[PDB]
């Protein structure tokens, strides 16, 4: 490897070889059906509601995610970077896809598959990943570095649907060899949203672009028709002019058929025939090839930058609603704007890479946190642009001030923003792009006094609920399938209109986002107060015994939602506890005198009673009326973690949580397979692991890194990352189970899983706070 060198690739990048097969993979350990992808996987392109595209190590475009809140693995396998060398003096070149796989049947049998083992590396520190070449029968090594322009505090270039693929080559040789790189892409076209004649209509067109010392040629894919719908709009690929590189193309290959049309003339000497072509395709898919040519003598390197964009300016979801996506307010709705898009990116894009290094470099330069941790925290935001996040720009045939946000909890269940996971999952939002946290948090307090009475089969029992009743937070804004924003509560597992944390993480929540965002936004307070009030209010009526704190009835009515509380819970009577003190904040920060007084008032009843009903001396009970009271509960302080947040003190006594965290450590951690795999949600008194239900055989990965930056904040710096580092080691290491770029809610003891693509660990960066 002499490429490495050449490039900058961060130490605390994730790595693997390009072509490696991982022998320890997890697998669902559910019964119902749930999505397994395999661990071939890579960071994805694509911005936050662009639609996403997961290009995997192996060099495949694979993980699509451009159907807004839908995931479809499948390889499209026109869509390559190809290699062309030939050494001066020998005979024949050689050529040679990138991808370390082959196609199922003889579509493209003419290309050079296969890219051998031991012959290259992929690299991953979202939202860059690099691949390198140094491959035996390559004399010239490559590297290409891909991104897209994520960056905190920019709700633009962020919102992009446009990647760069930015390629080193450099010849360590001593004799001079011809070198392409070329890009294929299928006319994607109907690949989704289009039930019948799939192809029909789909065109090619070459675009170049001779502005001076800026020139660009690019192939435009799009369709006929003018027609504003989910399917149309436009790809394009293409590439920027550089000193000592020419420039050829093919604007038509057929993609099912066996691809000699383009390989015979790429094979040859790496050029293609500049064949121009319009005719749209009937039944056979199309694609475009754009390529670059150059010498390179010995010693000699050179750059150059290609990029893809997508223009699908319309997302469907299954209820009929149609939506432009955030990007088109910059862009056109049109559907015809692709080539815009890929030129502004291939003009700019040594200025988006400088954007981003600014933004990593304080946590990449601090030589006092390891290198793994700094792997998960940029690698785990891979989800804010991969979780179906929908980004609006208007309904179709509607103008308001606001663009309305959602990511989803995850894609087995497809509902948006869940609330009681967000309260986790959320602060990468708030921490870098807070616009569109408290756009979130403003879309909830508005469904506050929602009411439908209409009724909805529970599935844990098969008893009827009403949808959505006054004054109780909603579990979610709904469902890729049915209405985002419009039809709240898809969940329908338990009801969520009698959970006893969703009022109370609202409010932390609300709370949170004033205090995280610098105690400034008063504004952002009176929107969302009334909705403060009421929701403690109501909650305050589901203490059956008046002692001061909302009863859990036995089932499961709150996050953990196959695990039964009954009582005063630990997790739901800290939450209580802490949403009251923030409460009280709020109220005299908006001289709410009579609010102040009444929530200080329940809040110093609770704090009396939920001490003395669950302290026992080493750690805070489970709760006050279920079999297992008894047990230690990772997530046992919540209430007091987001209090530390939030900078409200001591809602628990100091050395109370102390005893608490270092009881959790000892034994929900280090009683669980050594430590090395996360804390255990409940574990028993004797050291045996709660089996009342599954989850409290579960580590939950968002759960665990809450649970850490909590042992952080209180001075317990080892224990916290070491906790931190078994959920690291699952996800991204060797021994681990191969959950790279899918980090899931929860796995058991055997490390298999449950619900890859997971929101819940996003909680990780809560560790930066
Ligand atoms: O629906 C979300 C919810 O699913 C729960 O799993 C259910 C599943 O929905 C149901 O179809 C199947 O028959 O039973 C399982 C429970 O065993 C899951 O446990 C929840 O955590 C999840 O929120
Ligand atoms: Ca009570």
């Amino acid at each position: 490897d002499k490429i490495s060198h050449k490039i900058d690739i961060p130490d605390s990048a994730w790595t693997i070889g390009i072509g490696e097969k991982f022998k320890n993979a997890g697998h669902p350990n559910v019964k119902y059906p749930m999505i397994d992808d395999s661990y071939v996987q890579g960071a994805p392109l694509g911005g936050f509601g662009a639609g996403t595209i997961g290009r995997t190590y192996n060099g495949g475009f694979s993980r699509w995610h451009l159907e807004i809140g839908k995931n479809k693995y499948t390889t499209v396998y026109a869509n390559q970077f190809s290699v062309f060398q030939k050494v001066e003096g020998n005979k024949d070149g050689v050529a040679q896809v990138l991808y370390a796989g082959e196609p199922e049947n003889g579509y493209l049998s003419s290309w050079k598959w296969d890219y051998p083992k031991e012959s290259g590396m992929y690299y991953a520190l979202y939202p860059n990943s690099w691949y390198t070449y140094t491959n035996k029968d390559l004399p010239v090594q490559l590297a290409v570095k891909q991104f897209s322009p994520i960056i905190p505090y920019n709700y633009k270039e962020t919102s992009y649907p446009v990647a760069v693929f930015k390629w080193t080559a450099y010849n360590p040789t001593n004799k001079n060899v011809d070198v392409s790189i070329m890009f294929t892409w299928q006319n994607m076209i109907g690949f989704f949203g289009k039930q019948v004649n799939v192809n029909s209509g789909n065109f090619n067109k070459i675009i170049k672009d001779k502005s001076k010392d800026s020139e660009i040629v690019a192939a435009v894919m799009g369709n006929i028709s003018n027609d504003n719908e989910e399917w149309n709009g436009e790809y394009s690929i293409g590439v920027k002019k550089v000193p000592g590189v020419d420039i050829s193309y093919k604007a038509k290959f057929v993609t099912t058929g066996d691809g000699s049309d383009l390989w015979h003339e790429f094979s040859k000497n790496g050029i293609l025939d500049n064949k121009d072509d319009e005719t749209p395709t009937k039944q056979d898919g199309i694609g475009s090839a754009i390529a670059v040519n150059f010498k390179l003598q010995p010693g000699q390197t050179i750059e150059v930058p290609f990029a893809l964009s997508w223009d699908l300016p319309i997302m469907k979801f299954g209820g009929g609603d149609k939506w432009y996506k955030m990007y088109t307010k910059y862009f056109g709705k049109n559907g015809k704007n692709s080539f815009a898009i890929l030129k502004e990116a291939l003009n700019n894009y040594q200025k988006w890479e400088k954007m981003i290094d600014d933004w990593q470099k304080p946590i990449l330069s601090n030589k006092s946190k390891p290198d793994w941790y700094k792997t998960a925290l940029f690698n785990e935001l891979y989800y804010l642009a991969d979780g179906g996040t929908a980004w609006e720009n208007g309904k179709v045939g509607e103008k308001r001030t606001n663009n309305m946000f959602g990511l989803l909890a995850c894609f087995d269940y497809n509902y948006y923003e869940t609330l009681d996971v967000r309260f986790y999952g959320s602060f990468p939002l708030v921490m870098l792009w807070p616009d569109i946290e408290k756009q979130v948090m403003r879309q909830f307090a508005d469904t506050i006094n929602v009411q439908d009475s209409s009724e909805f089969k529970v599935g844990s029992n098969g008893a009827m609920a009403v949808k959505k009743v006054q004054g109780m937070i909603p579990h979610d804004l709904g469902s890729s399938y049915a209405l985002p924003w419009i039809k709240i509560n898809a969940y329908d597992w338990q009801n969520p209109n009698i959970w006893k944390d969703l009022n109370s993480k609202y409010v932390l929540l609300v709370y949170r986002d004033y205090v995280l965002t610098g105690k400034t936004d008063k504004e952002f307070l009176k929107y969302t107060w009334k909705s403060v009030k009421t929701a403690l209010d109501k909650l305050k009526e589901m203490d059956k015994d008046n002692d001061g704190i909302p009863d859990n009835e036995g089932i499961p009515d709150q996050t953990y939602d196959t695990w039964s509380m009954k009582g005063t819970s630990a997790y739901c009577g800290s939450l209580w506890l802490a949403a009251l003190k923030a409460a009280q904040e709020i109220g005299k920060v908006l001289k709410d005198n009579e609010a102040y007084i009444k929530y200080n008032e329940w809040y110093k009843i609770a704090q009396q009673n939920f001490e003395k009903e669950l302290w026992n001396g080493e750690y805070y009970n489970f709760d006050t009326e279920s079999d297992h009271k008894d047990s230690i509960m990772a997530d046992q302080l919540a209430g007091q973690w987001y209090a530390d947040i939030l900078r409200l003190g001591d809602i628990l006594p100091k050395d109370h949580v102390q005893k608490a965290l270092k009881k959790i450590y000892e034994f929900n951690v280090m009683k669980f397979e050594n430590g090395k795999m996360g804390a255990v949600n409940g574990m028993r008194p004797d050291g045996i692991v709660d089996e009342s239900d599954i989850q409290a055989q579960e580590v939950w990965t968002g759960v665990t890194y809450a649970l850490a930056s909590f042992m952080k904040y209180r001075g317990m710096t080892e224990e916290a990352y070491n906790t931190a580092y078994g959920v690291y080691k699952m996800t991204y290491d060797k021994s681990g189970k191969g959950y790279w770029f899918r980090t899931p809610e929860a796995w058991t003891k055997d490390g298999n899983y449950r619900a890859s693509m997971y929101m819940r660990p996003l909680s990780i960066w809560s560790m930066e706070v």
